[PDB]
């Protein structure tokens, strides 16, 4: 009866931020995404053109229910970060409030106040490379658009969200123990988004009563992860071998786990980094 | 619909287990409570004078749904365990079907299979005492009623259980780290249960896709509780002024999260220990 | 000079045990050994019979440095627990001050305080059966022997032991993540061990300045190894390969370390649990 | 004989940086200080003035023995990186050959290969304010300094490095729990560190067979520290009133057990976390 949830990092209907969707609309949750610029435009395309039709259907006759679709860049804090060589880009030039600060604004503007904020975004320019032949800028990148732009959201949306308002973000294990091929500083960026998922808790939860949490999930083939060294296909694999339970891992699955910690069910729970993976992250030896 | 749910554990109302039952009738779940011989007589006649009248009253008027209430002894494996003392103790003496196997097979025959176990009990002879100067028999007395108990309910209630079914326990922090005033080796106990907790996922979901998970729950004046002489109250008075979120934590607190993890919603999760502490586990040092 | 050390749990030289003395002994370190005594005799015999020289050869030809050999069970804190069968058996019948408080005041009365003690035994009835399957008696048979012992070997050896002295246990990884194979509650012995391990810091830190660590080791073929029936040829074929450090285990490995945390050199180091594994448990896939 | 090691951060004799050099110099170990341009003058100035005279003695009559002093940059890795602003600045100007690669090719020009490397330093432009308040260019700045700075040591070293040779960094518990007055994105920084020693310990450990480890330490009132709000001195008092060993934590307490993990003893470690803090990070409540 009121709820509104942004969603900043969605670019298809195959990655975690629409399985997060889909839950929510069973919910009655106003829906608004935060696009990246580049694909923003095909996105929209898509949309209008109905190829997303069938990925809205929920339940018996009950259709997701998006509020907004916006643009959003997680790398620019605010209109004064918006450098010469993306202000006279192509894909940049035709839109406009698409910083994080900008975002905020025009959201309270519109809708008002929401209570329901998911970081489900991920971008390492050398992802491809080991740790060990990862360049400082490409480190640099990765932390930058991975992990402090948690930080930058919370920043500037504590502003136009209510008291008890929950927020969510998507880790992975390889900031625990070691994954081969997730490189460019990936694992690094995951391991500060879960050391600052504390930090932010205390100061989030005596500050305003705002909740915060991470969602650590397993593998899912989608647009980034395809771009991993292939790489997904493995773990995909053994995680459907290897896992305590051998069922597959949907998108969905993740999606009522961040409802459920998005909701005042999840009162008591702050601060913490939640495993959904089938229990994967459990085994030592595979038998 | 056709949700059944055995609570073992329930000696009053003050508890987790209470909680957790008030919680699940929201959801419409049949519950069934075990209790502990030495006060089955005093709670069921307070049930009968309606003394928990009050506090069964969830959401307007609804009442809580109590399917049975049943003599459960976590001691007894079989009634071949029983000892001569106990089976005619006069408390035991005109109860029947009270071990883990007898109780299991009960239910099995009274209402079919169920699909949610609830292990929510501790019992530590020398509680009182620091690890230090515990006997041999106090522990094992702790580590055998604490955390065997959940082991033996799941060998017996597997065969009772529909695939798909989930099971949770409760632990407390202080078997990852220090809090003096936890003795009589609950502290050992609770450590061996969080890790029988994923050798456990790890059997119940390759053979019997069942899930089990455990709460590590904050401070809550209940009977266990105070029976450490005080030092709950200590307890709580921290967690209210240094967690994150700065509120009462209530049973139902507990509950809620474990209505989640014993639906069909946390699919995915299994063999972790999740904190409904208010986030005071991720503090280091205090204010 | 003037360093006693007693190691609780030799019975051949295959084992952690012997490679924690053999690295002591590089130390000058004076050792006593605590022999099971099922195999005391056996053990004896081999020792006259010189069937140990070779494996007792620390650099050139320096000899390890043994100071005694005493019974010592486990099971037993005093003569008062000691059953009839057991005092009357064939192997303990010949035997005397083999419980853990008589080999305190043994030790005490011939060479005075010691300032060194090593755990490494372990014990489980049912260790070839999984943890669900193991029974109730089993399960406290291994908790007693395997982890209450530690606790009762602190308590009576604290009072022969001089200020800053170091303690330390054996322990394994399967307490932290799922290991099939390793049953009959071991791991849930493992994991009381290492939690046991940090409350016990703390009261033996405060009240007597003694430090107490364990040690997780990677895989070992010794005689409790091949208990398990191989698991343990697969468990060391295993790290082998997907170790970082790719290189055999040796005894002397954790020795060192052993030594290194018995020493004043690891003063500002304790409850805490060290792994000595070549990495192993750092890794999450294999490859 | 014939060991090397060279410690990147050291500006004074009161951190963690000058107690490993002490310890490492009873070993017979040849030290090589990394020391940052802006305050490298000073340094050498106070060192030929026998300002440090004192902190140099080391047992009876042996001296610390400083192979060589030079200044060193861990925020340029090659030439190229270096700006003009820098290029230009008056504190280096007069300074050539500071960058991580020529530091490398320098070193390795007139002593030959190294087997032993320290990271101990940290920066945080930002470090006063707490986390939600840190700017993305101060976060970034000290994931740069503090962390990449880690990779690219390792990068550029290797080749100069022996194998079997260990690398160790220090790191702080903020990066797991919450210290609310460790801000600037420092605590972002240690949880970076601590997930990239494990990444880096896969493949030093299987491409070089070199080990590398992280000392999380207990507060040492220092040179940065002491930048901390204030903060350090709060740190102190806690530590020494509720740790387990209530004894002073002093630097060469960090320095005998970097000593170890940097020798042959260690053989069989890599890719760790030490706990060097008095044991006070086991604990939860205090007393
Ligand atoms: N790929 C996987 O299987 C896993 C996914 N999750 C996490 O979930 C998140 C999304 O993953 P997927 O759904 O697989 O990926 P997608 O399905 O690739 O989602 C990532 C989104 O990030 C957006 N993005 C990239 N750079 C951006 C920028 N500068 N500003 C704004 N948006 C930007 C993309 O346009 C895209 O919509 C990531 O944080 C990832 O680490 C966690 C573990 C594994
Ligand atoms: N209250 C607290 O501060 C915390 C509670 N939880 C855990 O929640 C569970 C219950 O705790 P509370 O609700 O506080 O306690 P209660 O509220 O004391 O619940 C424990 C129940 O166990 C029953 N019981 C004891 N021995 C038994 C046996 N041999 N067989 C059958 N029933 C037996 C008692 O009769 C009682 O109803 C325990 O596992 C406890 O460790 C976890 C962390 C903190
Ligand atoms: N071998 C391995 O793969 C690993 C060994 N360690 C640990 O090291 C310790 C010893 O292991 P190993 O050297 O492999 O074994 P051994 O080499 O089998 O050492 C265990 C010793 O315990 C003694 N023992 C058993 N029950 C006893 C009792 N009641 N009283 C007195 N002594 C008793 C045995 O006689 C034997 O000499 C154990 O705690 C084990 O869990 C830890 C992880 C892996
Ligand atoms: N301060 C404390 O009590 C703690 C210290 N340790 C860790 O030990 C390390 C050093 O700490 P302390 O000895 O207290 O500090 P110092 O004693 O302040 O050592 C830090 C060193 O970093 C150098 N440095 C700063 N920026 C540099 C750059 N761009 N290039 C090259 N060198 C640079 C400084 O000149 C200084 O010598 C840090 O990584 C710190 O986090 C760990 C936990 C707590």
């Amino acid at each position: 009866n009121e709820d509104i949830c942004f969603i900043a990092g969605i670019g298809d209907t195959n990655g975690y931020g629409w399985g997060i969707a889909k839950e929510l609309s069973k919910r009655n949750v106003k829906i608004i995404f935060g696009i990246w610029p580049p694909v923003y435009n095909i996105f929209m395309k898509n949309y209008k053109n109905g190829k997303f039709d069938n990925d809205m259907i929920i339940d018996k006759d009950k259709k997701m229910n998006i509020l907004d679709m916006l643009p959003f860049d997680a790398s620019f804090d605010t209109a004064n970060d918006i450098d010469e060589e993306t202000k006279n880009n192509k894909r940049y030039n035709m839109l406009q409030n698409y910083t994080i600060e900008d975002v905020a604004n025009l959201i309270h503007q519109k809708y008002g106040k929401i209570n329901m904020l998911v970081h489900s975004l991920a971008n390492a320019k050398e992802v491809q490379k080991d740790l060990l032949n990862t360049s400082r800028k490409g480190y640099l990148d990765a932390l930058s658009k991975s992990s402090y732009s948690l930080i930058s959201l919370c920043k500037y949306f504590v502003n136009i969200m209510k008291p008890q308002s929950s927020i969510i973000s998507l880790t992975y294990h390889a900031s625990q123990k070691v994954v081969p091929g997730y490189g460019g500083g990936m694992s690094s960026a995951k391991a500060a988004l879960e050391s600052d998922t504390r930090v932010l808790a205390y100061h989030l939860g005596r500050n305003y009563n705002i909740r915060i949490n991470t969602i650590s999930a397993g593998p899912l083939k989608s647009r980034a992860a395809t771009a991993i060294n292939t790489f997904i296909d493995y773990a995909i694999e053994y995680s459907e071998k290897y896992a305590p339970l051998r069922q597959k891992l949907l998108s969905t699955d993740i999606g009522s786990v961040a409802s459920f910690l998005l909701s005042r069910e999840s009162r008591a729970i702050t601060g913490q980094t939640i495993y959904v993976d089938n229990g994967l992250n459990i085994m030592f030896l595979p038998d």
